């Protein structure tokens, strides 16, 4: 391609472990990234860990990988599943009013990616009401999830990635995510799929 | 805050020119950024230019700015308005089937931000049908836009930012954006606002 050695790029990715301490990154937009070089040789990879990865792209189609790069930073992102909300845990997740305009939420690489302002004592969850009462998805064609934030002893920050591959999107128009906005109360966000 | 000199961060931002070659960045998530230092002293700022900015955060609440930082890179992003589609220009914008899963679109800092895979001979537009026939927004409460891509002499790449402040969101549920997907044909994307 047209790359320079000075150039930097970023993406969110999933770490794939090759052999002991050798790893590749499966990036949402850039695809698979082989670390031909690195500024962090003592980085300990965990299979399935989501990260924000900063890297200098070098080549394309390198030994079965979409790109070879020099990794500069791998900031670990909290990696979680969609959790079923039941009678047993209905009160466990909280619902603090937390969302502002500088928060950002999107679907990439099979995950719901969330960043509250910056990555630089709380519980953040993505839940699905499976209780007897919940017939909301029934009669609209969307999967209904809710993002829940909870504080302990008192301004939200951080980043999280929720694996969405536990859901069945067959005959579904998409996914809906309910947010508790600080100013606007409960609001909906609609993700049409395909 | 808890920053290191080794740390890097990224955001999308709007350049604000202070005096000749001195500038600040108005970042979608991080807020206003003062360049206390830089790795690009010969960078020529243009007021209103949108950029992807890479920077090392240093301080908070520095002289009226939300942060002081060292700027590392400012990759210029194509910056455009929402264009009214009329009888005069109906055929001017094209509609190539272009969208894939590795493309990404979101609203940040008053702009519709689009990146086709990577920033590393085409026309990309965000248009609004103002022709006599268009009564689609009438009777659903959303503003209806369409993202249009066009090639000349034959795989989409790049990044663009569309200013949305020309639109009136009063009594509106949000904005809808129509995409031409390669696999799925015309598809809708829904942005609920507030």
């Amino acid at each position: 391609d047209g790359y320079s050695l000075g150039d930097i790029a970023v993406d969110w990715a999933t770490v794939r472990v090759v052999g002991g301490d050798t790893y590749s990154l499966n990036a949402d937009r850039w695809g698979t990234l082989w670390p031909a070089a690195t500024a962090i040789p003592f980085y300990k990879p965990i299979d399935g860990q989501r990260v924000i990865t900063y890297f200098n792209p070098l080549y394309d189609n390198y030994e079965g990988y979409d790109h070879a790069v020099k990794v500069e930073h791998n900031y670990n992102v909290l990696t979680k599943q969609v959790e079923d909300l039941t009678a047993e845990n209905e009160s466990e997740f909280g619902n603090d009013p937390v969302w502002v305009n500088k928060d950002m939420m999107w679907i990439g690489g099979g995950y719901l990616n969330v960043i509250f302002r910056q990555n630089l004592k709380h519980l953040v969850s993505l839940v699905r009401d499976m209780r007897a009462t919940a017939a909301e998805g029934e009669d609209d064609g969307y999967i209904h999830l809710e993002l829940r934030y909870k504080t302990y002893d008192d301004q939200a920050n951080g980043a999280v990635s929720f694996n969405l591959n536990s859901l069945d999107l067959t005959g579904k128009k998409g996914i809906k995510v309910k947010l508790n906005s600080v100013k606007d109360g409960e609001t909906e966000v609609v993700f049409n799929l395909k």
